[PDB]
């Protein structure tokens, strides 16, 4: 094998590595949007407690962020900073 | 291996790499649905709070819907300004 | 590789990227129906908040809408506006 | 590579595009038939807001449908109105 | 490429794709057995308003079924009318 | 390609392409087991009623398994009354 | 193509298939799991309602299986009374 | 084909054959699990009742249980009375 | 086809085989996770009712563990006890 | 076929199932968060059995974690102590 | 088979096994959601307990973080101490 085709298939792989990391976003958007929901509620029916409960849904939901960087990090690593390409030959 | 075959199955894998990616959206559609439903339900029984409500609604949304911008950025890295070609050869 | 083969993996590539994009549909069907669930709900117990029950689920629905729009459009790029194609060569 | 193998994978890969865009319908199938369920519960227990009951309901099934239509409209394209054939060549 | 071997891989994707399709029938099961539940839920608590119960829950759930409709009608064009085998040529 | 090979592909492809149009039967069985629940909790609660809770049950529930029995007809016609051998040469 | 290749593609994709079809199992497992809850929160309520509980939960249940069995018999075709090996040559 | 690449495959298909029908076992750990969830919540407000909770409880999981027996079953034979190598030849 | 070829592509289709099984584990965790919810809402509002709480969350759990265990012995006969690699030739 | 080769596909594929089996991981995610959420709201109404809420929310918990510890060990095994290699040739 | 080919399937396999294993994030983002929403709804009603309520949210949803990390822990061994390129040979 020579090295152009070496680098093809291991940067196709990484392509379709990435993509599939990114499912990892269905995650954050349900539970966060959970959040979101709940906090509606409480504002309406507490509306002195707005700043209690808008910190509090902005540090939880940011705890839930998490998996989510993590997906993109590993995109991002095989996009930009692919570890596989130097390791070839 | 030529350039052109090369360029084929890295840009071929790409833009399946890009379709799994948008399959994260599913999520921000659950929550903010779930976050829209709770909005309705407290603007009836508290048409008082209307503007908390849709400003509390609109902020929690936005942040389930940060996954969601992830996958689109992945995606259109993948068909616009693809990181894989330039380093081919 | 000719560039008949070249165009013709990686169109065949994009079909299945575009189709598999879609998958986000779920996403806005599911929290979409929960908000007009609640709507309903809530329309027949406070009849005169009708008004600010459907703008409201409107809204919010509106916004669960844009991940399902996301990848209505990499589709469309995919199929009617490809920028692989172009790349070739 | 000659026409009739490039139309042959170029149409295959548009069947299994088309086939993947339809899980979608996952989607309005669950919101829709929850929507559905707060409808049936409602009208139960105020007969006389059926009129708004109904209304809402396919109102917001309707906004509910819209990714299901979406994906349709893809799988459609693929089956009888391809783009990709005719850019081949 | 000969002709029977054009079909063969266009009618063997789109048997895959049928398949595929098939999938959303999960999404009308689940919403519509959802809305089953509220209406057993809601005879037994208002023998009274059975008429409405099961017509409401019969409506509804007739909006729920849509994409499984979809998805059967792609499924049946894939293996009956298949649009592909007379592109080829 | 011969005629046995050309049956081979479309007939394997069959075989996956019926295989995947069952995963829809998860669908029915969680919307049928809600309907069931609620069924129990309405007799326990209302015995009086339990003529109408069944039928009820049992009307909305062969509603929810309408696509699964899509499904399986799919998966028939693909296993028994091949469509696709028949267009073969 | 020899008739040994023929049938060992042919059987190869259903074993394929079979294993695909299980995926179905899911459903009734997790409907039927939500009927034993219920009815386990029932007889603890009112345990007078004993018979009628069991009765009605297991008729239910009996329906959410349904799918789970169709798939058992579409995989127990594909292993031992397969309809392709018949159809070829 | 000699005998050993027919066997070869058939026995790799069973292999993935037979670990994607044990995916169905997500089914029943959900539904038993929400089943156990309402039997310690009933113990806890009902000590009385802790018999006919327990039994219930058993009764109910054990239907739940079924598919994923059925995907068991299904594996198990793939793997120690494989049903596809006798027909070889 | 020569032994050490044979053994290798069925080795290999078993570790692909195992790890799919392994995605069973998603249930008990979910179901598990409900019912550690509901002993910590228990213990809370009647501490002492903590031991049949207790006993009655491990009970509960542990049936819905069943199919993560299967899952696993799947895994593991194909790892270190394979039965495929003794019917070769 | 040489052992080089043998090698490379029985570890390609190992490094496939282990990041499979490792999709195990959503189940625990998601019924702990719920065990949390539960605990959460079980502290703030009884600061008293903070001891009590916290230790059961541990216990459940730690069983809810087992499948995803099952995956991690079986996804280690593979990258570590592969039982593959040694029973090639 | 020569060293170069050799690493570059093992590699390829390894990226996408690593994206795979992402998939386990979507986890943790719907449960700790769920637990920042309890934990919104309770500093509204009990703002004196946001002490308690906020460290028993961080602390359950650390464990229900634990598979999002264990899935990111094999993935960077994948990309950054890749096991398989040592065994090769
Ligand atoms: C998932 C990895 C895709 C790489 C495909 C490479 C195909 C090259 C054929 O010569
Ligand atoms: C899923 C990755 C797509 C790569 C397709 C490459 C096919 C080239 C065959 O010559
Ligand atoms: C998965 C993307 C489609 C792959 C197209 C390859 C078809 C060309 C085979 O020579
Ligand atoms: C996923 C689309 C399948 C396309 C495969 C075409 C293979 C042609 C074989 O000659
Ligand atoms: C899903 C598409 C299947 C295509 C099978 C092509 C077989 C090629 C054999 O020459
Ligand atoms: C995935 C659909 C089955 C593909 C059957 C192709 C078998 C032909 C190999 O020569
Ligand atoms: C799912 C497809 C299984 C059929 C694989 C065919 C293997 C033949 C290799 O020549
Ligand atoms: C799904 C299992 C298919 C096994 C394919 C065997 C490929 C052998 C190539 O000669
Ligand atoms: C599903 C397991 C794939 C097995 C691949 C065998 C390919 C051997 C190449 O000579
Ligand atoms: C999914 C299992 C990966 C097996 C890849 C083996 C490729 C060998 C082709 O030369
Ligand atoms: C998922 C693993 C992809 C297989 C990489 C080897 C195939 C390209 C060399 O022919
Ligand atoms: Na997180
Ligand atoms: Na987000
Ligand atoms: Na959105
Ligand atoms: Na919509
Ligand atoms: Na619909
Ligand atoms: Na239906
Ligand atoms: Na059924
Ligand atoms: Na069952
Ligand atoms: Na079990
Ligand atoms: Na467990
Ligand atoms: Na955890």
């Amino acid at each position: 094998m020579d090295m152009l085709f070496a680098k093809t298939v291991v940067l196709a792989a990484s392509a379709v590595g990435a993509g599939t990391a990114m499912i990892a976003g269905i995650g954050p958007g349900v539970g966060q949007g959970y959040a979101a929901g709940k906090a509606v509620e409480s504002v309406a029916r507490q509306p002195e407690a707005k700043g209690d409960i808008i910190s509090t849904m902005v540090l939880g939901q940011a705890v839930a962020e998490s998996t989510g960087i993590y997906s993109l990090v590993i995109a991002l690593i095989l996009l930009y900073a692919n570890p596989f390409v130097g390791l070839l030959g």
